[PDB]
């Protein structure tokens, strides 16, 4: 599913990431904005290291989910990588939850830093009722 811009951002806010572990909904939404363009179905294969990015926030299976072919991966939101493919967001906002657990937050997306952090981001969530 390919996620329509306000439709994303109410969808993010019900399922708790406004404000989660301080980042708020429109960093959210720039960072499912350029690592997917929003879509569900996006995946990407890495064929340096035999990993892949799931999902609209591409999650990657080194470290954060279980696709049984990525050499000595790890499955830190316990998930099958399919989870991270559903239309139903609710899995991949969980997995999503638990990277930014982590030491570096919302950082942990490469892409992130590049087009987010110290940008103006209230494009973003606009017009939502957010």
């Amino acid at each position: 599913k390919v996620f329509e811009r306000c439709e994303l951002a109410r969808t993010l806010k019900r399922l708790g990431m406004d404000g989660y572990r301080g980042i708020s909904l429109a960093n959210w939404m720039c960072l499912a904005k350029w690592e997917s363009g929003y879509n569900t179905r996006a995946t990407n294969y890495n064929a340096g290291d035999r990993s892949t990015d799931y999902g609209i926030f591409q999650i990657n299976s080194r470290y954060w989910c279980n696709d049984g072919k990525t050499p000595g991966a790890l499955n830190a939101c316990h998930l099958s990588c399919s989870a991270l493919l559903q239309d139903n967001i609710a899995d991949a906002v969980a997995c999503a939850k638990r990277v930014v657990r982590d030491p570096q937050g919302i950082r942990a997306w490469v892409a992130w830093r590049n087009r987010c952090q110290n940008r103006d981001v209230r494009q973003y969530v606009q017009g939502c009722g957010v």
